[PDB]
C-alpha cells in the first residue's frame, strides 16, 4: 500500500499524518508491549510500498521501501530508476518501477557509513526537518552524482528513521520553515534500531528483561545503559520492530 507526502502547504500536522500512514503501510501480525512487529518474510508481490514525495515546486519521486523493514530500496524520477548497490535492492528492482526506461544502479549500498564516506559527510553536519525533504527532493529529481549521497539520507531519516522513533517524527516535522542538525538522540536511535528490536523480542521471553543492554544517548545528550522494556524509549518512542529473523 502506497503512501505520500507533499510539501506544498505542509505543515508539522500534514507530516504526523504521513507518517503515521507510511507505519500502517507496514504489515505486522502481533504487537509486543504495544509496538508493531514487523514481518520476517514476505512474498515479492507484499514485500515493498511506495512513498510519493512532492516539493514545493511539485516535482515528484517515488521512493521504494521493503516493508519487512522499512529500508529505502531506491527511487524513480521520471523515466529513469535509482537502485542501491545491494542484494535487497537487486530483488526490488524485478518488482518496482518496472517501466522505467533507464536504470540507474547506485555506487553505493544504503548502509549509512557507506552513504556518509560517500557525501564527504557525516549525519549531525547534514540538515534536517521539511525544507530539507523538499531540498532533498529536488536533489534526486534532478540526480547529481556528488550530491545524491547526502539527499538519501535526509530521504531515510525522514521517512524510514521517522517511521521507527517518534522522536525523530517529532524533531523533524516542528521544522517546517527552518532545518536543524540533528542532534546525538537522533543518531543513537537510527544506530540501535535493529539491537534495541532483538531486545524488546528477547524482553518477551525474559519478563520485560534485555539479554544485553543497548546504549543510547537520550535527548538531553546523556549516554544511558537501556535494560527493560519499562524505559522511556521503550514506552513512549519507538514505533516499529524489526523482526528478530530479519537481522542476520
Ligand atoms: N537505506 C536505508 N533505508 C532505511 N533505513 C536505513 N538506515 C540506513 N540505511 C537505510
Amino acid at each position: 500500500m502506497d503512501v505520500s507526502f507533499r510539501l506544498s502547504g505542509a505543515t508539522s500536522s500534514s507530516y504526523g499524518v504521513f507518517i503515521s500512514n507510511l507505519r500502517k503501510a507496514l504489515p505486522n501480525e502481533r504487537k509486543l508491549y504495544d509496538i508493531p512487529l514487523l514481518r520476517s518474510s514476505l512474498p515479492g508481490s507484499q514485500r515493498y510500498a511506495l512513498i510519493h514525495l512532492t516539493n514545493y515546486a511539485d516535482e515528484t519521486i517515488s521512493v521504494a521501501i521493503d516493508v519487512t523493514n522499512v529500508y529505502i530500496m531506491g527511487y524513480r524520477a521520471g523515466d529513469t530508476s535509482y537502485f542501491f548497490n545491494e542484494a535487497s535492492a537487486t530483488e526490488a528492482a524485478k518488482y518496482v518501477f518496472k517501466d522505467a526506461m533507464r536504470k540507474v544502479t547506485l555506487p553505493y549500498s544504503g548502509n549509512y557509513e557507506r552513504l556518509q564516506t560517500a557525501a564527504g559527510k557525516i549525519r549531525e553536519n547534514i540538515p534536517l526537518g521539511l525544507p530539507a525533504l523538499d531540498s532533498a527532493i529536488t536533489t534526486l529529481f534532478y540526480y547529481n552524482a556528488n550530491s545524491a549521497a547526502s539527499a538519501l539520507m535526509v530521504l531515510i531519516q525522514s521517512t524510514s528513521a521517522a517511521a521507527r522513533y517518534k522522536f525523530i517524527e517529532q524533531q523533524i516535522g516542528k521544522r517546517v520553515d527552518k532545518t536543524f542538525l540533528p542532534s546525538l538522540a537522533i543518531i543513537s536511535l537510527a544506530n540501535s534500531w535493529s539491537a534495541l528490536s532483538k531486545q524488546i523480542q528477547i524482553a518477551s521471553t525474559n519478563n520485560g528483561q534485555f539479554e544485553s543492554p543497548v546504549v543510547l544517548i537520550n535527548a538531553q545528550n546523556q549516554r544511558v545503559t537501556i535494560t527493560n522494556v519499562d524505559a522511556g524509549v521503550v514506552t513512549s518512542n519507538i514505533a516499529l520492530l524489526l523482526n528478530r529473523n530479519n537481522m542476520a
